[PDB]
Parts: C-alpha cells; sequence; structure tokens
C-alpha cells in the first residue's frame, strides 16, 4: 500500500536532445515528476547521443587498488570485507572477469539471476576494479558529462579550495559478476549520478528516503555491536541485506536493473545497494541542488574514523538563518517528498 505505492517507485525518463543539455534543469523536471521519492531514478539519454566513440582503446588503463570483495553471513545478512590486490590493468582484469572461474552463470529471465546472486555472494570472492579516479568521456561532450556538472556542490571547490576524490570528481567502477554495492547513502546525504559506460548490467535496489529510518533501525538491530562503535555504520559500505529480509520486515524497497548507455540518478538520502551482471564499466561522482543542503546539514556521519563543511552554503543561500545555525537553533524538519525549489517552473 506504501510498499507498492508508485509515487515511490523508481521512474524512468527518456529526454530530448533539447531537454537533455541542460543537467540540473533536467534534475529539477524528473523531480517535479515526484522521482525523487523512490530515491532512484533511471534517465535513458537520447539515441543520438555518445560520451565517447570506442572502448577499444583502453586495455593498458591502470586499475591502481583492486578489491577483493570477500562476504561473510547467511540467512540474508552479510558483512562484506576488503581485500586490496596489487594494480593491474582493464585487460588483466577483463580476462579475470570473462575467464571461465568469475562469468556469469546461465539465466533465462532477470529474477533468476537474483537467485544466484543472493545464494553464491559468500562463494567464489569476485575483484572489483572500484573507485578509480578517472572519467571516459571525450573532451567535447557537453551534455552530463559526469566531470563538470556545473551543479552547487562546485562550491567546494571555487570557494572552500578542496578536491575529494570520488564526491567533487569522477570515479570508474570495473565490475564482474557478483561485485556489489553494500546499503548506503552517499557521503554528507549528495545526490549521485551514475553512467553505464559499456557491458553487462547493474542491479540496483532503493528504499524510499521517506522509509530510510525504517531501514536504519533494521540494521541497527541486526548488527548491534557495530551500531554501538559508529552512530553511521551503514557509511562503512559494509552490509548488505537481501530483498527476502527487507520484505520480511517490512521495508519497502523497489529495484532496476540499468544497461549500458542508461544512467541512474540517486537522491538525498536515498539508500540504495546493487550487484554487477558481469563485466562491466561504470562512471560516478555526486551532485547537489538546493534542496540538498538541509540534508547536507542534518547528514549523519561516521563517527569512527568525508564530511563537507556547510558554512559556504548557509552564508550563500540561506543568509538569513546563518546565525541561528551556527547557534544550533536551527531544527527545520525535512519533508523528503518536498521537490527542490528549482522546480516551480514546471507547473
Ligand atoms: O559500485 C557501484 O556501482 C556503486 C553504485 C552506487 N553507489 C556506490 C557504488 N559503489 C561503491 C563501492 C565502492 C568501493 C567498493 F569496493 C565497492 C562499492
Ligand atoms: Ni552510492
Ligand atoms: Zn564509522
Amino acid at each position: 500500500s506504501e510498499t507498492l505505492n508508485p509515487s515511490a517507485r523508481i521512474m524512468t525518463f527518456y529526454p530530448t536532445m533539447e531537454e537533455f543539455r541542460n543537467f540540473s534543469r533536467y534534475i529539477a523536471y524528473i523531480e517535479s515528476q515526484g522521482a525523487h521519492r523512490a530515491g532512484l531514478a533511471k534517465v535513458v539519454p537520447p539515441k543520438e547521443w555518445k560520451p565517447r566513440a570506442s572502448y577499444d582503446d583502453i586495455d593498458d588503463l591502470v586499475i591502481p587498488a583492486p578489491i577483493q570483495q570477500l562476504v561473510t553471513g547467511q540467512s540474508g545478512l552479510f558483512t562484506q570485507y576488503n581485500i586490496q590486490k596489487k594494480a593491474m590493468t582493464v585487460r588483466e582484469f577483463r580476462k579475470i572477469a570473462n575467464s571461465d572461474k568469475y562469468c556469469t552463470p546461465r539465466y533465462s529471465e532477470f529474477e533468476e539471476l537474483e537467485r544466484k546472486y543472493w545464494k553464491n555472494l559468500t562463494f567464489n570472492p569476485p575483484i572489483y576494479g572500484a573507485d578509480v579516479n578517472g572519467t571516459l568521456y571525450e573532451k567535447h561532450v557537453d551534455e552530463w558529462n559526469i566531470g563538470r556538472l556545473r551543479t552547487i556542490l562546485d562550491l567546494v571547490e571555487k570557494e572552500s579550495g578542496i578536491t575529494i576524490e570520488g564526491v567533487n570528481t569522477p570515479y570508474l567502477y570495473f565490475g564482474m559478476w557478483k561485485t556489489s554495492f553494500a546499503w548506503h547513502t552517499e557521503d554528507m546525504d549528495l545526490y549521485s549520478i551514475n553512467y553505464l559506460h559499456f557491458g553487462e548490467p547493474k542491479s540496483w535496489y532503493s528504499v524510499p528516503p521517506e522509509h530510510g529510518k525504517r531501514l536504519e533501525r533494521l540494521a541497527k538491530g541486526f548488527f548491534p555491536g557495530s551500531a554501538q562503535s559508529c552512530e553511521a555504520f551503514l557509511r562503512h559500505k559494509m552490509t548488505l541485506i537481501s530483498p527476502l529480509m527487507l520484505k520480511k520486515y517490512g521495508i519497502p524497497f523497489d529495484k532496476v536493473t540499468q544497461e549500458a548507455g542508461e544512467f541512474m540518478i540517486t537522491f538525498p538520502y536515498g539508500y540504495h545497494a546493487g550487484f554487477n551482471h558481469g563485466f562491466n564499466c561504470a562512471e560516478s561522482t555526486n551532485f547537489a541542488t538546493r534542496r540538498w543542503i538541509e540534508y547536507g546539514k542534518q547528514a549523519v556521519l561516521c563517527s569512527c574514523r568525508v564530511k563537507i563543511s556547510m558554512d559556504v552554503f548557509v552564508r550563500k543561500f540561506q543568509p538569513e538563518r546563518y546565525k541561528l545555525w551556527k547557534a544550533g537553533k536551527d531544527n527545520t524538519v525535512i519533508d523528503h517528498t518536498l521537490p527542490t525549489p528549482e522546480a516551480a517552473e514546471f507547473l
């Protein structure tokens, strides 16, 4: 009923080359349609548009810190541990990925492969070429350029003088079958953008920002030690929870598969997790809109080891509230249903 409530189901958008050219505006637009309530959206770019000519010239690209993903647990609850393996090229990676030991099993419909992920994620540890600093977009590309999105996030670099790897800059992820991203929201509960350049697909789970507290209480319950140690432990990106557990404890969630050539957008306080289907390459970064600012102020951060100074945002966009805020007396309540103020124009 809220479980099925499609005001909170993941939407897909098919913009035109005119609609597409302006990134910030199009984000405002999909929010005017409620996209943000699912916590994740898909945007299919126009058929003409291409970030690069071909992906045949990247065999030599270096993945400095490949991670091997060791998973332990049972009954739909798992903890993922990373081992940094040594540096290796895209070609060595592809070979390992497309090899007979680590390749995608046989499947008819997406749901058979999902069963095989949840049955086999603790066996046969895959290698993810994650968090590689780089961009695969050719220099000429002006539409949806992950390297330069022109949002209000740019303030961190412009005013504050600060570079934050993978947040203000783009990252690449070379996947193989059964490589995983655990349940998280973004750093400082930012938006994210993810573009699947080539290869096999990426499946996603999303929990609506209006039920994220539910997922937090659930994780806390199942990992009481972890939660005593850090009050944002999900941010460690180590915790995997299956769809069956979510259903069982009444956490609303949706799923979607991202195919090569498609963007995914995650929204503030949008919890997501997922897995790669086989060999692929995605590019991601974070970004912001005016709505983000309050989520930024309220974001509960890891208290046991990324932090963005919000002053620069409050002074500029909430000058009237700055003193009160610095005092500790601002207590706006976030309403996760509300579009960003930039979307007034779409009525
Ligand atoms: O890998 C993805 O596709 C992904 C997607 C969305 N958010 C975070 C993501 N990855 C986070 C992550 C970072 C490093 C890892 F080793 C594993 C996962
Ligand atoms: Ni993410
Ligand atoms: Zn922590």
